[PDB]
């Protein structure tokens, strides 16, 4: 089997991407944030504290004839940005782009933090990291991809995120029309439960390529590109007036600037992020100070190849017995 679904930016800055997902019988369609940096499929629901729901579409298990309470099971997740959610668990039928999994753990939120409430466009998350990170207790549950994998034509999914435009998540096949040149594959460590890999280096603008190993994760659920402070300083040094602002919480730059590109290495291959992809707009409405899309990972403990990096590429998440990651230009 295969599946194919369109993923759409939630706003004009590409802060995140939502993909429609059919849950239950009859189908309830929710728009979920596909997140290769986590492993829980959780949704706003009829159980979510009412004051914490503000415009989201909810899953109502009582209206699904295929929903079954997973007795005794609870979940609770915190993300790096300080957001969180928790609740109980049902199993139900879940379909993405024509690909159907029966008995999928659907984690129903009883509580969500303010950042989720405030985002009316995101109805939940669909995790696509390794199932070892799944938070369900006392019986850990599998991701949608893990459940689907044996049935897929090939045990892979791909992320093709757009810049200010829709893109595509595919399951079970590689669309050879969706990228240019060849896909370069690189090793993955699953030891931390992430799609963790090592970039071979970077360049800033038309500058020389610096060969240096940068260990990090391919994370569709993180907006920005978080890299070591040395690398980030080298980038912003090429933008006149750019500075790190503690009060804003990162690098900002004059909105009048033209940003240089940023290149990252995948083996001997190179992915070029255009300057425009690194612009996240005014820090507040009407400001002439703009927020940067490349930020230091120094306070995080891991480097993160988030949407800013991934949307510059066609990315293959290869879930073979030994997983690997593939990157192509597009
Ligand atoms: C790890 C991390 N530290 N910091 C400062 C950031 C911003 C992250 C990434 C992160 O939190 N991503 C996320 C958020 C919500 C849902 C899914 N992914």
């Amino acid at each position: 089997s295969t599946g194919s679904a369109t993923t759409t930016p939630i706003d004009s800055l590409d802060d995140a991407y939502i993909t429609p997902v059919q849950i239950g019988t009859p189908a309830q369609t929710l728009n979920l944030d596909f997140d290769t940096g986590s492993s829980d499929l959780w949704v706003f629901s009829s159980e979510t504290t009412a004051s914490e729901v503000d415009g989201q579409t909810i899953y109502t298990p009582s209206k699904s004839t295929t929903a079954k309470l997973l007795s005794g099971a609870t979940w609770s997740i915190s993300y790096g940005d300080g957001s969180s959610s928790s609740g109980d668990v049902y199993t139900d039928t879940v379909s993405v782009g024509g690909l159907t999994v029966t008995g999928q753990a659907v984690e129903s939120a009883k509580k969500v933090s303010s950042s989720f409430t405030e985002d009316s466009t995101i109805d939940g998350l669909l995790g696509l990291a390794f199932s070892t990170l799944n938070t369900v207790s006392p019986t850990q549950q599998k991701t949608f991809f893990d459940n689907a994998k044996a049935s897929l034509d090939s045990p892979v999914f791909t992320a093709d995120l757009g810049y200010h435009a829709p893109g595509t998540y595919n399951f079970g096949f590689i669309d050879t029309t969706a990228y240019t040149g060849s896909i370069t594959y690189t090793a993955v460590s699953t030891k931390q439960g992430f799609w963790e890999w090592t970039s071979t280096g970077y360049a800033v603008g038309s500058g020389t390529f610096k060969s240096t190993s940068i260990d990090g994760i391919a994370d569709t659920g993180t907006t920005l590109l978080y890299l070591p402070a040395t690398v980030v300083s080298a980038y912003w040094a090429q933008v006149s007036g750019a500075k790190s602002s503690s009060s804003v919480g990162g690098y900002v730059f004059p909105c009048s600037a033209t940003l240089p590109s940023f290149t990252f290495g995948v083996g001997s291959a190179r992915i070029v992020i255009p300057g425009d992809y690194i612009d996240f707009g005014p820090i507040s409405t009407g400001s002439s100070s703009c927020f940067g899309g490349i930020q230091s990972s120094a306070g995080i403990g891991i480097n993160i190849f988030g949407d800013v990096a991934l949307k510059a590429a066609f990315v293959v998440f290869n879930g073979a017995t030994t997983p690997t990651l593939g990157f192509a230009s597009k």
